[PDB]
Formats: structure tokens, C-alpha cells, sequence
């Protein structure tokens, strides 16, 4: 039963991938933008086949133009090329051939990082704070290997599951994220791996101010000309500047004189270290 796009592409069966619209029983919505499902699936490991498992699945709305459908096939085919990795939502399966487009990935139960930060504010000790900017920090070097440029990296794109682990993820535009992005690509339209590290900056400033709004009081208008100043967020309270260090250093004008990803993985582990030590 799918849609007049999607039988006019008439996707091939990825053997590696392709897995049975009838082992796969759709529950509450998790997101909306497509939208995404939480959903039962039955031997998702195929060496067990009768074993459940919770899932999210992602899929086009009723309204959906063929330009929508294009960028999830578009969107299907990077997640396979991506590959498995600790810190990046996992690919499951895809629905293709009999049915409505389904990507299916992992299910991470703790929701996104921004509301899982806001959630745990006083009315998180410290090295859950690291191991979260840690754990990110380790996932973005993981696609920079494989040649990814993420575009988007902010708190809403981080997954978090049951056990605290970090996924990124990307769930397109919010219903521009200015206030994330490098220079170079709110002026220029310019993307590269050093843009995703401003914006892991930005990211930073979120984990360590609990899932706080970037620039708070400033408008989006003004912030570019403020930036070229030479101004940049304050350090927030309750935060050593070890981390503000980094922050700082990611907010760097020239891409060149900003941390490569490397260098952040390797930083930030020195600092859940210090912290675990005593
Ligand atoms: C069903 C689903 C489908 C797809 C994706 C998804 O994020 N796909 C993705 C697409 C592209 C990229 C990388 N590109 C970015 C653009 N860029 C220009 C090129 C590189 C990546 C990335 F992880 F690599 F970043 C991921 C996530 C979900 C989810 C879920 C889920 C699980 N639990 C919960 C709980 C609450 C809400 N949601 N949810």
C-alpha cells in the first residue's frame, strides 16, 4: 500500500538490509517533523528469531511531495554507508518493496539529549556531564573517518538510551538553527568537518548549562555581526574552564586554528579521568 512516488522509484531489495513489514507492529509517535514511531519489531537479530525488541521507525506523512520521499531514500542510503558505531543511532532495517518507506533504527528510551539534560535540572553530577560531551566527541570522529559532514549537530540531533549511552542522530530542521552554525556556513554556505566542530562547541554550552538555549536574550538577527567582533557565550555557571577552554577554542574565526575532533576525543578524556580519579 504505498504511495504513487514511492512505486514510481521502485526500490531494489537490499539483502543486507530489507526486513519483513509483517514483523513490525507500530506503537506511540516519538517525533514529529516524516515522522517517527516507536514500534515492536520480531527478529531484528535474526539469529533470534522470535526475540523482541523496541524500535523507532521512520516514515513520510500522507502529505508528502516526491522531493520528501527522494531526501528519506537519500537519507536511507547514508545510514548504510555510515556503519555501525557506539555513538551513532543505529541502522536496523528498511521497508521497501510491499508497503509505505520504513527506516528503521534503535530505539534510545531516555529521548534527546536537550530534554533529557532539562529534565534532571535542581529545583546529573559532573561525570555524566563529561561522558555525554565525551561520548558525542567520540561519535563525530567516527563519521568524520567515513567522510561525514553532519550539517546540524546540536543537543535535539543527540539520542540517549537507557544506559546513558550517546547516539547521534539527525531529525532535519525543527518546525535555520543559526545559532549552531560556524561562519563560514551561515555566510558562505560553506560545510566542512572544522563547521562541525563549532557547532560541537555550541553543543558543549548546552551539555554544561543543563540543555540551555545558545545566546540567550540575543536575537538571531544580531548575532552574526556580534560574532565577527569577536564576542562569544560567557562561560555559564558551574563549569570549570578546562571545558570553557574547549568551548573557546571550537568558537574560533579561522577553521584551521579551531580542535580537530581527534584532539577533542583526546581532551575530553583526560577530563573524565581527572574527574573519576578521586
Ligand atoms: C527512526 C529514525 C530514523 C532516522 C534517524 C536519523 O537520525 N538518521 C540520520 C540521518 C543522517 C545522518 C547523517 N547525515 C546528516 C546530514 N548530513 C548532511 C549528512 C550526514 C545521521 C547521523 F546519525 F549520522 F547523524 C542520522 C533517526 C531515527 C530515530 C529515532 C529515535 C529513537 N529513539 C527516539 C526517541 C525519541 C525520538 N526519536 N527517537
Amino acid at each position: 500500500m504505498g504511495s504513487a512516488g514511492l512505486v514510481s522509484l521502485d526500490l531494489p531489495l537490499d539483502p543486507l538490509w530489507e526486513f519483513p513489514r509483517d514483523r513490525l507492529v507500530l506503537g506511540k509517535p516519538l517525533g514529529e517533523g516524516g515522522q517517527v514511531v516507536r514500534a515492536e519489531a520480531f527478529g531484528m537479530d535474526p539469529a533470534r528469531p522470535d526475540q523482541a525488541s523496541t524500535v523507532a521507525v521512520k516514515m513520510l506523512k500522507d502529505n508528502a511531495s516526491d522531493k520528501d520521499l527522494a531526501d528519506l531514500v537519500s537519507e536511507m542510503e547514508v545510514m548504510k554507508l555510515i556503519g555501525r558505531h557506539k555513538n551513532i543511532i543505529n541502522l536496523l532495517g528498511v521497508c521497501t518493496q510491499e508497503g509505505p518507506l520504513y527506516v528503521i533504527v534503535e530505539c534510545a528510551a531516555k529521548g534527546n539529549l536537550r530534554e533529557f539534560l532539562r529534565a534532571r535540572r535542581p529545583p546529573l553530577s559532573f561525570p555524566v556531564l563529561v561522558s555525554c560531551a565525551y561520548q558525542v566527541a567520540r561519535g563525530m570522529q567516527y563519521l568524520e573517518s567515513r567522510k561525514c559532514i553532519h550539517r546540524d549537530l546540536a543537543a535535539r540531533n543527540v539520542l540517549v538510551t537507557e544506559d546513558n549511552v550517546m547516539k547521534i542522530a539527525d531529525f532535519g530542521l525543527a518546525r535555520l538553527p543559526v545559532k549552531w552554525m560556524a561562519p563560514e556556513a551561515l555566510f558562505d554556505r560553506v560545510y566542512t568537518h572544522q563547521s562541525d566542530v563549532w557547532s560541537f562547541g555550541i553543543l558543549l554550552w548546552e551539555i554544561f548549562t543543563l540543555g540551555g538555549s545558545p545566546y540567550p536574550g540575543i536575537p538571531v538577527e544580531e548575532l552574526f555581526s556580534l560574532l565577527r567582533e569577536g564576542h562569544r557565550m560567557d562561560r555559564p555557571p558551574h563549569c570549570p574552564p578546562e571545558l570553557y577552554g574547549l568551548m573557546r577554542e571550537c568558537w574560533h574565526a579561522a577553521p584551521s586554528q579551531r580542535p580537530t575532533f581527534k584532539q577533542l576525543v583526546e581532551a575530553l578524556d583526560k577530563v573524565l579521568l581527572a574527574v573519576s580519579e578521586e
